[PDB]
RNA sequence: GGGUCCAUC
RNA sequence: AACGAUGGACCCA
């Protein structure tokens, strides 16, 4: 020991101060029980003195109302855990009561009346408690709402009853309005705001009263939103609170809402790197299949878990070997991931969301203090989250020179433990110190070894997935002539062997059957094992007897249920979730392994509203059974959006939309807007007029107008719209205009490759004299290409990227384009392509067959603009299959040149930058890919690659003429690698051009033929391009001036100047809606109209059937309704707290799919996968359904918010 | 992913 | 009867 202190428990059994603040203030009181008590009193304020050195951004809010007088209280602390703590409740419940009767309002007044009790309950807790700010409200008939400790509100009404103020209090808590009336806002806070914004807009170049009226209508909205009056009522958002009051002859005298920790900052805590630095000072001085075990540290702010995780890392490293911010360490036998539990709600969230499943907690308590009040709450979190085991580390024992005392604290913890139904008598308790273990001290050092030994020993090994009873969530069901019925999915757990009997359980009466077989794409199989994608064949059962959503389990293993208790987390706005609260009758979709299912919920007693971000518990009853174990995770969904995650707790026992409306809308949708003349042109012209420009004299001027590249941005913007707007209209009368043009272009590119092909195979200028930029970039580019690409397309590469995709082939018309049809119907293939097919056919047991063997593709024509079509070519099915393989690998390799062909947004932003700085150029080639000759590829690519390109292309073309071409270009548009090959060729040359000029290659950025490099490089790029057989399009290439374009964004001195196109004769209401919405999005700034354009919009909105004039959707939801305000939409039905708007959809009819083909396509897909708050992964990917568009329109109801 | 629709290369 | 690619919305689930 050190001193004579064996019954200090009496000194602590009334102070809860500590075994080293009791054993200590007792050696300076010579042993006087009632004497020490006082030495600690007046000394307990000096600990609370350095206490205020800890940011305390958690706590509670409280509210009290004297039938007519109300008060709202805010009392802070450091963590969730103390805020739920019984003692912290009593202090602030008193400071609340004793602020109601003694009506206080002066904050620092109620503070000092509660300072000596504040140090009595701050020495006992160990956290900076501090009554932050109080306030109070008085009114005629006032009311309050509170959810949990986090948000409290006081509302003052007049002419309102009990419910009304309750509801308005709830709304105030959900929508936090800064003001009661729009008219309240500082009549000069907005004055400066309208004066700053008025210029911002005047800058675009828009005339006084344009920026004026926009800024006005803007700010009219800005205010209504931050104001009770002009906020859509939370319990029926179709009307505002403003309107809600007026129907009850009521008014709000005012309101107050505090939120715990508002305005604090609370510096973020990164635990994972926390230990890195903690270990920093100390950093100086097959068996890849170990079980992974999840542990977490939990305890008082800094009893030392702070440092103990460090100590575990060092000491475990020093001795043995070496997601979401987690330390991890190793044991001779196991692997551990370790998380800190800094907060109760923070943790419960991660446990539901599945971001932190704990196999065992380690509860850290420093013996210097012993257990604390809030340690009750730490063990309680463990109880509530169901952590199976808790191990205890007694920390800071170096500062306890009396072992008799350790046994005292160890005994307390053993008792709190048992109070919460944990095995307190039998739980491992290590007595040690991390303080002196990370700093090398063999004594306290092996104590960490002792604890680790208990992670290995006491926390049992987590059951391996392969060890659990078999289960496969069913994704799809297939009838296969001769084979029988087969289900596909990923085996979730266990093994299934052929012959074994299986149960199929879920949506309908559970059935049984027997596993005939197991197969993948390549092999056929004896068993399917956990984590494997397979199809499983069944005996007897029919395809119509099975359903996606069911599972396939070892019989009896799992049962179907409909009702259950869960822990769910509702996502916040900032997490892509709901942005509005729900209430009693929430009715969403519950997504289980692989399917959505409907269900109603019941909230617990005393909760009436859930807001985004909430950790609600709820009882969910489903519309029909589905197989569920205990601890099954699900997603909460609203029409495809995930708005919540949940896990099932205890499985229980079990026990409006508009049809004429939809009909009215459908008849409306299938009507034809009927007008005299060219309606598109009338619209374009009325718009030109409303902006003060001359209209289009004739159909001919629509396609032959040139913009001026000067003027204010405002004037260029409309001027450029005029130039572009009608430029792709497919329905002009006057024009000897045909696809004859496309074919001439197409013939012209070929002739051009003929020349370049001749010229480029003759790199001999009759002598070793003359040097050229062209020859030089090719040599330079070649060498770079070879380093990026290899000598040849890897095997892995091909097997990772070949696949079928999409539309027509030489053998299939568009209506048979689905991949499953490419596997069913036999595909054509090229003589040189044949060996690829054979190698494919050698890799599976499935039938891979060839309709024909032939060197032709089909040159056809597609729409492009008012002056010309585009000739493309339809490939042979199997050549495609292989063309996408190389296309996919070039796509990967290009990432190393910082070229990212999945993201056109890089080119858009660099085009924007370019128009501001003039340092970047946007370049365009005249017939990009048709001009890429065989000769150019041959001396740019490794031989290996060139050969494979030559196998895979189609060498000849059959034109609609009946006539032929033998391809001079390397490949036509339609070929599955043309786009990635042109991207490569273009980048390589441009990059080489950068070098030859001492520019940085990384300034080169390419998407197809959309090229961006530094402006300086352009004249040289132009020359290299000329040399290799390209023609740069001067008209669409910009190395100077205010203007840039890349990937469909157009900028002028930095302003978005992108236009919209009217492409077709407008004839259906959906046509007109498209046009009106495109006008909307072009002339609207954040919902606010440019008035010049609004006048045109309103005039043509009148041509729609009336109901369609008012059927509005928000932006971001397609074009089956007009974009506008969904809160005004008379057709919007709210069902179970979710909004549904009806939209026009193309009316379809179901078709029959090819069963063997669809099966094949499924398996082939799963083969592809294998070889290549964060819970988007609770979902799958879907079956194959075929359909045909009739030409009619349907009306579909869809969920939408305002996100 | 596949379709439909919207931008695009 | 219209090819290949990207991103978005709905729908497929
Ligand atoms: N298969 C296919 N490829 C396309 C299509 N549009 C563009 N591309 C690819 O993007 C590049 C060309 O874009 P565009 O600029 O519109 O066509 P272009 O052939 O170069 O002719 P131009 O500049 O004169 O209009 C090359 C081409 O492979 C298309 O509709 N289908
Ligand atoms: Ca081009
Ligand atoms: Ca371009």
């Amino acid at each position: 020991a050190e001193i004579t202190a064996s019954l200090v428990k009496e000194l602590r059994e009334r102070t809860g101060a500590g075994m080293m603040d009791c054993k200590k203030a007792l050696t300076e009181a010579n042993g006087d029980i009632e004497l020490a008590i006082e030495n600690m009193r007046k000394s307990g304020a000096i600990k609370a003195a350095k206490k205020a050195g800890n940011v305390a951004a958690d706590g509670v809010i409280k509210t009290k109302i004297d039938g007519n007088y109300g008060i709202i209280l805010e009392v802070n602390c450091q963590t969730d855990f103390v805020a739920k703590d019984a003692g912290f409740q009593a202090f602030a419940d008193k400071v609340l009561d004793a602020a109601v009767a003694g009506k206080i309002t002066d904050v620092e007044v109620l503070k000092a009346q509660f300072e000596e009790e504040r140090v009595a309950l701050v020495a006992k807790i160990g956290e900076n408690i501090n009554i932050r700010r109080v306030a109070a409200l008085e009114g005629d008939v006032l009311g309050s709402y509170q959810h949990g400790a986090r948000i409290g509100v006081l509302v003052a009404a007049k002419g309102a009853d009990e419910e009304l103020v309750k509801h308005i209090a709830m709304h105030v808590a959900a929508s936090k309005p800064e003001f009661i009336k729009p008219e309240d806002v500082s009549a000069e806070v907005v004055e400066k705001e309208y004066q700053v914004q008025l210029d911002i807009a005047m800058q675009s170049g828009k005339p006084k009263e344009i920026a004026e009226k926009m800024v006005e209508g803007r700010m009219k909205k800005f205010t209504g939103e931050v104001s009770l009056t002009g906020q859509p009522f939370v319990m029926e958002p179709s009307k505002t609170v403003g309107q809600l009051l007026k129907e009850h002859n009521a008014e709000v005298t005012g309101f107050i809402r505090f939120e715990v920790g508002e305005g604090i900052e609370k510096v973020e805590t990164d635990f994972a790197a926390e230990v890195a630095a903690m270990s920093k000072q100390s950093h100086m001085s097959f068996e890849r299949t170990k079980p992974h075990v999840n542990v977490g540290t939990i305890g008082h702010v800094d009893h030392g878990k702070t440092t103990l995780t460090a100590a575990i890392t060092t000491v475990l490293a020093k001795t043995y070997g070496g997601n979401t911010s987690h330390v991890e360490y190793d044991t001779p036998t196991r692997h551990y991931a370790h998380v800190d539990c800094p907060g109760h709600a923070d943790y419960v969230k991660n446990m539901i969301t599945g971001a932190a499943q704990m196999d065992g907690a380690i509860l850290v308590v420093a013996a210097t203090d012993g257990p604390m009040p809030q340690t009750r709450e730490h063990i309680l979190l463990g109880r509530q989250v169901g952590v199976p085991y808790i191990i205890v580390f007694l920390n800071k024992c170096d500062m306890v020179d009396d072992e008799e005392l350790l046994e005292l604290v160890e005994m307390e913890v053993r008792e709190l433990l048992s109070q919460y139904d944990f095995p307190g008598d039998d739980t491992p308790i290590v007595r040690g110190s991390a303080l002196k273990a990370l700093e090398g001290d063999a004594e306290w050092e092996a104590k960490i070894l002792e604890l680790a030994g208990f992670l290995d020993s006491y926390i049992p090994e987590p059951e391996r997935a392969i060890d659990k009873p078999f289960l496969l969530p069913i994704e799809d069901v297939f009838s296969i002539s001769g084979r029988g019925t087969v289900v596909t999915g990923r085996v979730e757990r266990g093994i299934i062997k052929v012959g074994e009997e299986v149960e199929i359980v879920g949506i309908k009466e559970t059935q049984k059957s027997t596993c005939t077989g197991v197969e993948m794409f390549r092999k056929l199989l004896d068993e399917g094992r956990a984590g494997e994608n397979v199809g499983v064949l069944l005996r007897g059962i029919k395809r119509e007897e099975i359903e996606r959503g069911q599972v396939l389990a070892k019989p009896g293993t799992i049962k179907p249920h409909t009702k259950f208790e869960s822990e769910v987390y509702i996502l916040s706005k900032d997490e892509g979730g709901r942005h509005t609260p729900f209430f009693k009758g929430y009715r969403p979709q519950f997504y289980f392994r692989t399917t959505d299912v409907t269900g109603t919920i019941e909230l617990p007693e005393g909760v009436e509203m859930v807001m985004p971000g909430d950790n609600i518990k709820m009882v969910v009853t489903l519309i029909h059974p589905i197989a569920m174990d205990d601890g099954l995770r699900f997603a909460i969904r609203e029409g495809g959006r995930t708005v919540g995650a949940g896990v099932v707790a205890k499985v229980l026992s079990g026990a409006s939309s508009r049809n004429s409306l939809s009909a009215q809308l459908r008849r409306a949708a299938n009507t034809r807007i009927e007008v005299e003349g060219n309606l598109a042109l009338s619209i374009a012209n009325d718009l030109l007029l409303a902006y003060g420009q001359s209209p289009f004299n004739s159909e001919a001027e629509c396609i032959s107008f040139s913009p001026r590249f000067d003027g204010t941005p405002d004037d260029f913007r409309i001027n450029y719209l005029k130039a572009e707007i009608m430029s792709k209209y497919d329905d002009f009368s006057l024009g000897i205009d045909t696809e004859a043009v496309a074919w001439e272009k197409f013939l012209a590119a070929e002739a051009e490759c003929a020349l370049t092909n001749a010229r480029l195979y003759r790199p001999d200028y009759s002598e070793d004299f003359n040097f050229s930029l062209g020859e030089s970039c090719i040599h330079m580019a070649r060498r770079k290409i070879a380093k990026l690409i290899g000598d040849v397309p890897s095997v892995e590469g091909m097997l990772r990227h070949c696949r079928f995709s999409g539309g027509a082939t030489t053998t299939n018309n568009r209506s048979y384009g689905h991949p499953s049809f490419k596997f069913a119907l036999p595909q054509a293939c090229t003589p040189r392509a044949l060996k690829y097919v054979l190698a494919l056919r050698a890799s599976t047991h499935f039938d891979i067959r060839i309709s024909d063997i032939s060197p032709f593709n089909k040159a056809v024509t597609v729409p492009k603009n008012s002056k010309t079509d585009r000739c493309i070519a339809i490939e042979p099915g199997w050549n495609m299959f292989f063309q996408l393989g190389i296309g996919g690998i070039l796509r990967d390799r290009l990432r190393c040149w910082g070229i990212d062909l999945n993201d056109q947004t890089i080119n858009q932003r660099r085009a924007h930058e370019g128009s501001v700085t003039n340092n970047l150029a946007t370049v365009d080639l005249s017939a990009a890919s048709d001009s890429i000759s065989l000769a150019l590829c041959e001396l740019l690519l490794p031989p290996g690659w060139f050969e494979v390109l030559m196998d895979l292309r189609s060498p000849k073309g059959r034109l609609p003429d009946g006539s032929v071409v033998t391809y001079e270009k390397i490949s036509s548009m339609g070929n599955g690698y043309t786009f990635e090959l042109e991207s490569l060729i273009f980048a390589s040359l441009a990059r080489s051009v950068c070098e030859i000029l001492d520019l940085d290659s990384s300034e080169v950025t390419v998407y197809g033929d959309d090229i961006i490099l530094p402006s300086c490089a352009v004249p040289a790029l132009r020359e290299v391009f000329k040399y290799v057989g390209f023609t740069t399009n001067t008209k669409k290439t910009f190395s100077e001036g205010p203007f840039r374009e890349s990937c469909g964004k157009h900028y002028y001195s930095g302003v978005d100047v992108t236009p919209f196109y009217i492409r077709h004769r407008i004839v259906s209401p959906a046509d007109l809606i498209l046009v009106l919405n495109n006008l909307y999005r072009w002339a609207t700034i954040d919902g606010v109209w440019d008035p010049r354009a609004h006048s045109v919009y309103l005039k043509y909105r009148k041509l729609l059937p009336k109901q369609l004039q008012r059927n509005t959707i928000p932006d971001g939801y397609g074009d089956g309704a007009l974009v506008g305000s969904v809160l005004i939409n008379p057709f919007a039905k709210n069902r179970g707290w979710i909004r549904y708007v009806p939209v026009i959809t193309d009316h379809t009819r179901d078709r029959e799919r090819a069963e063997l083909g669809s099966y094949l396509y499924d398996l082939f897909s799963r083969c592809l996968s294998e070889s290549n708050a964060i819970d988007q992964l609770i979902c799958r990917s879907n079956p194959t359904k075929i359909s045909r568009s009739t030409g009619k329109f349907d009306i579909q109801y869809i969920a939408c918010s305002s996100r």
